[PDB]
């Protein structure tokens, strides 16, 4: 006997349910009479031993995944009518299929990221994985949602960057982002992942005054420790802790004519910005003041922010 050829290529999906006829590309197999099939994974076919047509077997599930190499190597024989043996080979290659989804695992991911860094700054890396082989094994990385606008992905590597946006902590806090990874192909299998990220905290916030214009009068029978006014800052970082100085005190006489020397006529509270009446008043002496505080956040890791703009006026009136 003589195959038609010495050796036929062939195929099959994977998954290819019982009797699916295997795919001869060179084929058909044809002996010029009984047949049969041989080789370490012969049972996973029959085949006809008159038609040398072969066929899945019933009850046997061909996984690609579980093949590597993934292709065959078997042996044809074919029985001339009085006892010779024809013999031919069979290469095949097992087709992928796409049954395996972009894993991520872990599925979750929580990162904590410094502020005020620079743009493309590389936040971190997610990276998913898939048991398939060529498109339906790729991936392609994208945020669905969550980023605005201040974060990106490379839709390769997995790496997550800032955008062009300073990303400053007390604008936000946290970003919770939602990336998906997908198959190419015709089948676009995907998988779903949390990034959490937190913005750490740089002390870079201007403590700044929330009453910072002020006019009262008092009257000069105020007596040292009567509490006039009250200035309040807040500084919107983590931990801050401010301190409250006056620096002017300008004392005009009834008639717009200044005073020297009274850089002790008021007392701020250092922790608190009450302000008291310090030593003792009188109109005839003194009818105005303009009393200039600022306020210093001392925890600032940056001194070019760390105090108050604008200050603060209080400008004090006398009354008989
Ligand atoms: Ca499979
Ligand atoms: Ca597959
Ligand atoms: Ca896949
Ligand atoms: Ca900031
Ligand atoms: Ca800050
Ligand atoms: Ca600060």
């Amino acid at each position: 006997p003589l195959f038609t050829e010495g050796t036929y290529q062939a195929e099959v999906m994977e998954n290819s349910p019982a009797g699916t006829p295997l795919t001869v590309l060179n084929g058909p197999i044809l002996a010029l009479v009984t047949y049969q099939l041989l080789g370490t994974h012969s049972d996973l076919f029959v085949i006809d031993n008159s038609t040398g047509v072969v066929t899945v077997r019933s009850g046997i599930i061909i996984d690609r995944e579980a093949f590597s190499p993934p292709f065959l190597e078997l042996l044809l024989l074919a029985e001339d009518i009085g006892q010779l043996n024809g013999t031919a080979h069979l290469f095949i290659t097992i087709l992928d299929d796409n049954d395996n989804w972009p894993t991520f695992s872990p599925p979750t991911y929580t990162v904590h990221l410094l502020e005020n860094c620079p743009p493309g700054f590389p936040v971190l890396q997610v990276t998913a994985t898939d048991e398939d082989s060529g498109l339906n094994g790729e991936l392609v990385y994208r945020i669905e949602a969550g980023a605005q606008d201040r974060f990106l992905i490379h839709p390769v590597t997995g790496v997550i960057r800032v955008g062009n946006a300073t990303i400053d902590r007390e604008e936000q806090e946290s970003y919770r982002l939602t990336v998906v990874a997908t198959n190419r192909g015709t089948v676009p299998l995907s998988g779903t992942a949390i990034v959490t990220i937190l913005i750490d905290d740089i002390n870079d916030s201007r403590p700044e005054f929330l009453n910072p214009i002020q006019t009262v009068s008092v009257l000069e029978s105020a007596e040292p420790g009567t509490i006039i006014a009250n200035v309040t800052a807040i500084d919107l970082d983590l931990n801050p802790k401010l301190e409250y100085h006056i620096i002017s005190i300008v004392a005009k006489d009834d008639t717009d004519r200044l005073v020297p020397d009274q850089e002790d006529a008021f007392a701020v509270n250092i922790n608190t910005g009450s302000v008291m009446v310090k030593s003792p008043l009188n109109r005839e002496l003194v009818a105005t003041y303009e009393v200039t505080l600022s306020v210093i956040d001392n925890a600032s890791d940056l001194p070019e922010h760390s105090v108050s703009v604008p200050n603060a006026k209080l400008t004090v009136n006398i009354l008989d």
